[PDB]
């Protein structure tokens, strides 16, 4: 009976488990409930705080994954399976996990809260790549991660209605944040030093907590990895949210009250089965149910809020991987596949752009094609394929990120920017995809320190650097070592110098302008093109 | 006769000529200057097509340059070499349709290739008698026969009331053609080969050449062509009949004037009256825009140049084309606020936006912003030096480089053999400020070989450079290949193809082959922006 593995939170007692990490043991408390199960009548509803419990609750295993669509494009393929649920699915899923060093921290410790991604339709805190044992052991951090409702269960909304107000998936996150404030001190964590970090839909979520005032009192620093609250995919309007909900209802056999009633009486899979068939266009990087501009959680559009927000005492770390768009091409764009080199014609390229940019008018689409064409080699299938990836990557991530970083820096925020350019030696996706969306994560969480995963010895050294950057940023709001000299230093991103760094096997290198001319095209011109048409 | 130089006496279809023996650095040449090739386009013949010169009696003196065609004269920088060198160096008059001939002294044994120069000047100015068009160097050093003609400019050359009898338009181009016909009939008398005639010209002259390529009756008067910093396609080289009709009618009103009655009244006006008003009819505040230019009349030009270059067959055509490095800089000091030759012309972003509207006068607010955003340096969007050099590039790319790029592209794709160059050497003798780099028209003095004249204070390297280019141009006229067959040691100048898009740098250093002429940027101007003005 290890007293290190025993903790009293406000809801009662927990029994953690001692886990072996390469450099030593860590105390893990997995599967802690922070909310009443959002089941039956609580479907589509805001989460309620967990009722106290008797005795000692067993917090030694990962709990269920929020009911969600499971990918099927490449059954058995490791590259896809690493993102699929690794526990049983259930609407009863609102549990969070906690890692601390072993022994428990003597002094109050910085808290890292991970918010996973998955297009707001998938994901789980129990995936191996989110294993928080390495950060807790090496950097002496307290890591926290929560499940939150995805898909219809988390973001289906009939705006203005009482029984489906929307954004409950975000409120799931917010409640887990409140839990950390109220309870993390018992784990040796410092609630006055909470750093949110997430990836993809997770990064966008972190961003929405930045833009929602009630959330702001629950953290001190933020990290957005390859995702933003602004951009074409992270949010929908109230009108469009109301449209998709009513269509899904129709697709399953269903006054707002009475319509949501019928949906509550439907097996979880019946909703998921029709989840993807409510999208207005054929598209990639588009997600049926996502956060909504409701005037509540989001008082206005993210664009509006980032444009007029005071970010005076905020510190943020943002970045992208080298190939943000490649992953999405094999999931809808004809000509692409993980199994060949996906060399495409110029014709396929024009077609894919209508899919990568479902919003674009004919003129706007052609403007994209003409901008991304290599007029020295306009027919070269390699360039066209690599260009199709860039259109998607830049439209959906890089330039949304560049825009956000610009607005934040300009309006008083402290900003550090990176680009991640190392491809894992263990990667199973083809070489033409390069460094796909999501594959910085395993390095930040320090999995290469696990010798069994067959990572190269250089990657282990690389992973330790990144863990240092992230945790130094968590401790201080500055990823730079307060002990290291020549390197050189990671400088703040500013609207003037626009400096960012490259994260790879080679030392930090400072560059300037994050695809500036291309993002000028996406962020300044094309909007004018659909604001006149 | 009796005591004249027997090499300086020559007969042509219209009578006898007395040429003059001229000194060049390397020896003598024969010059026959001021040869009339048309009846004076005066009185009732104003705005009318040229009638061939009626034969004369006796020996016409052909030893000095004749009158310069009536035209506006630059007054922006009085007493400044940079402007004076382009200004008329003879008397202005409507009686101006004469041409000039240089030949080796003595005239050559076998018939020699003929070069015909067509001067530029925005179709509103120019003269074949300018020092920079001196054909004595090409004749002496390369053994070439060099011809240059005066052609009517401004209203006298291009004012059109399309469909009318008394003002059909393009008469300025018909002057050029008549001179080409004159060469076909008479140049043999000078030892020139009428079967090997190469046209070459700059700016509005290069455009003119392109028009002769695209006009059938002219195609039988030459065999090869060179276009320097100009094209018949593009925004300034032509106008619609409707537009020409409007500009003509407006000018009439501005001086106090049924097409017949209107033209008749214009013919009663002093020549200076017309010049004093021709600039006041431009639809906008603009640079690199000229009031009276070739019109698409459906006659000389059966259709728009863009149309004809896109559909025409050019298999049997060989053409040499190119640009200078800073095509647009010259034009900024002539109407973009913030620019001058006497300061560094560092401008603000606001002035850049304003300049774009003047340099792209036919653009919407959207089109204009697209230009600005395309040409902005987003790492330094406020940097005045980058904004200044961007304004030059916008004007340069829109008016010359991308029209030339389009032209080379279409011609190569449709059978033509195309050679492409960029000229990057700034004359050490240049009096324009350094920020202008290599401006519009300052390759010419090197092509004509002026550096070979020791009294002009060029560097020795420039003298070798000039000789090298004279070889390129004359080799091309001689063979349809600027390369020297004898010399394979030197780097070759490859034809421009759609595939490789090869072209050469022309400077003090040896030939360097590059690929794509503003490929990305010209995709913007030639593919995107047109389809933006389709909305
Ligand atoms: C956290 C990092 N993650 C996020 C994204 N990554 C992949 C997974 C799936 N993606 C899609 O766009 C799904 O598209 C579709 C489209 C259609 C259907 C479908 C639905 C019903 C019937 C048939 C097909 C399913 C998925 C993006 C790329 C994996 C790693
Ligand atoms: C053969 C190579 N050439 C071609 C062009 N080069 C210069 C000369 C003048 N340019 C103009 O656009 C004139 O503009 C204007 C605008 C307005 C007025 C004006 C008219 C009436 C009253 C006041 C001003 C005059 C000229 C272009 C750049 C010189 C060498």
């Amino acid at each position: 009976e290890d007293p290190q593995l025993l903790v009293r939170v406000r809801g009662g007692q927990l029994r953690g488990i001692r886990l072996k990490a390469p450099g030593g043991p860590v105390s893990a408390f997995l599967g802690i409930p922070f909310a009443e199960p959002p089941v039956g009548s609580r479907r589509f509803m805001p989460p309620e705080p967990k009722r106290p419990w008797s005795g000692v609750l067993d917090a030694t295993t990962f709990q269920n994954v929020c009911y969600q669509y499971v990918d099927t494009l490449y059954p058995g393929f490791e590259g896809t399976e690493m993102w699929n649920p690794n526990r049983e699915l259930s609407e009863d899923c609102l549990y969070l996990n906690v890692w601390t060093p072993y022994p428990r921290p003597a002094s109050p410790t910085p808290v890292l809260i991970w918010i996973y991604g998955g297009g707001f339709y998938s994901g789980a805190a129990s995936l191996d790549v989110y294993d928080g044992r390495f950060l807790a052991q090496v950097e002496g951090a307290v890591l926290v991660s929560m499940n939150y409702r995805v898909g219809t269960f988390g973001f289906l909304a009939l705006p203005g209605s009482r029984e489906a107000p929307g954004n409950v998936g975000l409120l799931d996150q917010r409640l887990a944040l409140q839990w950390v404030q109220e309870n993390i001190a018992a784990f040796g964590g410092d609630p006055m030093s909470v750093t949110l970090f997430g990836e993809s839909a997770g990064a966008a979520s972190v961003g929405m907590h930045i833009l929602s005032l009630p959330s702001r009192s629950l953290f001190h620093r933020a990290v957005l990895q390859s995702g933003t609250p602004n951009g074409p995919w992270a949010t929908v309007s109230a009108g469009e949210a109301r449209r998709r909900a009513t269509l899904l209802a129709r697709l399953v056999g269903c006054n707002d009250t009475e319509l949501i009633a019928c949906l509550r009486t439907r097996p979880a899979q019946d909703l998921v089965d029709h989840e993807w068939h409510v999208l207005p266009q054929e598209s990639i990087f588009r997600f049926s149910f996502v956060p909504v501009v409701d005037g509540d959680f989001l008082s206005d559009t993210p664009e509006a809020l980032i444009n007029t927000g005071d970010f005076q005492d905020l510190q943020v770390l943002v970045g992208v991987v080298k190939d943000e768009g490649s992953y999405f091409l094999v999931y809808g764009v004809p000509g692409f596949s993980k199994d060949n080199e996906s060399l495409i014609s110029r014709a396929q390229f024009l077609a894919g752009v209508r899919i990568g940019v479902p919003q674009a008018s004919d003129l706007a689409a052609e403007a994209v094609v003409l901008h991304y064409t290599d007029w020295l080699h306009p027919e070269d299938p390699t360039h066209l394929r690599d260009a199709m990836s860039a259109v998607v990557g830049d439209h959906n991530v890089v330039c949304p990120v560049a825009q956000l970083a610009g607005r934040l820096a300009a309006q008083g925020a402290r900003v550090y920017a990176y680009i991640f350019e190392h491809r894992a030696s263990t990667l199973t996706w083809p070489l033409w995809m390069g460094v796909p969306h999501g594959y910085e994560i395993e390095f930040i969480f320090g999995l290469p320190l696990d010798p069994s995963l067959n990572y190269t010895t250089e990657e282990r050294i690389f992973a330790q650097r990144l863990m240092k950057y992230w945790t130094n940023f968590a401790r201080t709001g500055d990823p730079n070592d307060p002990r290291d000299s020549k390197s050189p230093q990671w400088p703040p991103y500013t609207t003037a110098a626009q400096q960012y760094v490259s994260l790879n096997l080679k030392p930090l290198e400072v560059r300037r302008g994050l695809r500036a001319q291309t993002c000028a095209f996406w962020n300044r011109f094309l909007p004018k093109l659909l604001s006149a048409t």
